[PDB]
């Protein structure tokens, strides 16, 4: 009908989808995308569209351009308390609710991080249903949440031992188990839970690794579980489904559309070529996937940016060391890219990226995603 709108209906074989006590339409998460890339506009019409749109509370400090912070030094965010800014992640989550009202809200939230509780508590306080949490081992994520015994609580995994070890440790301490589990394969966007050796082997291909995550998961219950990484369409999709995932996550597709916060990527996609895609050093410590642009060209130019550290985003850097041994801060290069500085900001893709050549509505995707 040239164009499918939001009073239009959709017939889908797809099945609702319960995390905890919230359903979603559609078996299908937007992952969170940080800095500045996954907030209002992108989670709020993923939601209106009945997948699990999901805010990133890593770098909130960043929104409109620090808005929210009480102290800037040298143009970023200063200390974790204004890097990790309650106040923008409040408005965040209330400007996503204008579009999508109450349909479920996640937000992702880094385990690796100096005040991980204190960003918990505040995603609840921001009115999220669901929090995410990866780049780690959250064995504690109830601590923080017992307050708000309605919001499901989600580990990111990349094996089933992890999934073995986070249920027992929640099971022990809190007598809760996880709400669902993400697993994560190596040809996700961002920070790979996998070292780069292990990154291109066979044996941790998504599809190897979704049958004993979910025969792992027999033993608690059969938690729903979430594929993801590498997921292009519906045919990567009934893949998934059929190895015994409950679900899936997928980013880079939602990176390509309109909706994205961070307008940088309508012009960069199309643009990109696979040849510009590499797994690099982080400061976080896990591999991260990127393009071959902006900081890290600067880098082998020899016109890197000056490090010195103001947002002290992560623990494994502590305050710089591990950010001038691998050649950049990922907050300074992640908050430059949603502020638009194409020169020196950080640009991350999965594997997929090269395969984004127009920029589609939020809409038109889960459309392409779910019909039939
Ligand atoms: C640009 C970008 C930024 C990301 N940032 C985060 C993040 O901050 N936290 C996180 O848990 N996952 C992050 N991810 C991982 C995604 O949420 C998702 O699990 C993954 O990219 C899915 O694989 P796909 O991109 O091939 O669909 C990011 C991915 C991309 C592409
Ligand atoms: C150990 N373990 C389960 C583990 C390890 C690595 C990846 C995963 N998979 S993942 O949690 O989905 C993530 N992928 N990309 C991520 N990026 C960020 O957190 C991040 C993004 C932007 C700024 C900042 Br400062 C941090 S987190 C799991
Ligand atoms: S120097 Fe390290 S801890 Fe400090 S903001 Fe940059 S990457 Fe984060």
């Amino acid at each position: 009908m040239k164009h499918h709108h939001h009073h239009h209906h959709m017939v889908s074989t797809l099945k609702p989808l319960k995390i905890g006590k919230h359903t979603i339409k559609f078996p299908i998460f937007q992952g969170g995308m940080g800095v500045g890339i996954s907030w209002d506009e992108l989670a709020g019409n993923v939601a209106k569209e009945g997948a699990l749109g999901v805010i990133s509370a890593v770098g909130t400090g960043y929104y409109k351009n620090m808005r929210f912070v009480e102290r800037i030094v040298a143009k970023k965010p200063f200390e974790a308390l204004n890097f990790y800014s309650k106040k923008a992640l409040n408005e965040i989550f209330a400007n996503a609710r204008k579009i999508c009202g109450n349909n479920p809200l996640g937000a992702n939230i880094l385990y690796a991080i100096n005040d991980y509780g204190r960003v918990l508590r505040d995603s609840c306080e921001a009115g999220a249903n669901i929090i995410i949490t990866g780049a780690g081992l959250p064995t504690n994520m109830p601590e923080f949440a017992k307050d708000f015994s309605d919001v499901a609580l989600i580990p990111i995994i990349s094996s089933a031992k992890a999934l073995k070890i986070l249920c027992k440790r929640w099971s022990d301490r809190y007598k809760r188990i996880p709400d669902a589990f993400i697993v994560e394969g190596p040809l996700s966007g961002g920070h790979q839970g996998f070292k780069y050796e292990d990154c291109f082997k066979e044996e941790f291909r998504l599809e190897n690794l979704v049958p004993k995550v979910v025969e792992a998961s027999k033993e608690w219950g059969n938690i729903p579980i979430i594929a993801a990484g590498g997921i292009w369409d519906r045919k990567d999709i009934d893949t998934m489904l059929s190895l015994g995932a409950s679900g899936v996550q997928m980013a880079t597709r939602f990176l390509g559309t309109k909706e994205c916060d961070a307008k940088v990527y309508a012009d960069l996609l199309p643009t990109l070529k696979k040849e510009d895609i590499l797994l690099i050093k982080s400061p976080v410590g896990y591999p991260a996937r990127a393009i071959n642009t902006g900081v890290i060209k600067r880098i082998e130019e020899g016109n890197a940016p000056k490090i010195a550290c103001v947002s002290n985003c992560v623990a494994p850097c502590n305050r710089g060391e591990e950010a001038k041994k691998v050649g950049y801060c990922i907050a300074d290069g992640l908050g430059r890219s949603y502020l638009g500085n194409r020169e020196e900001g950080l640009y991350f893709t999965g594997a997929n990226g090269y395969r984004v050549d127009k920029i589609i509505s939020v809409h038109e995707l889960i459309k392409e995603l779910t019909e039939g």
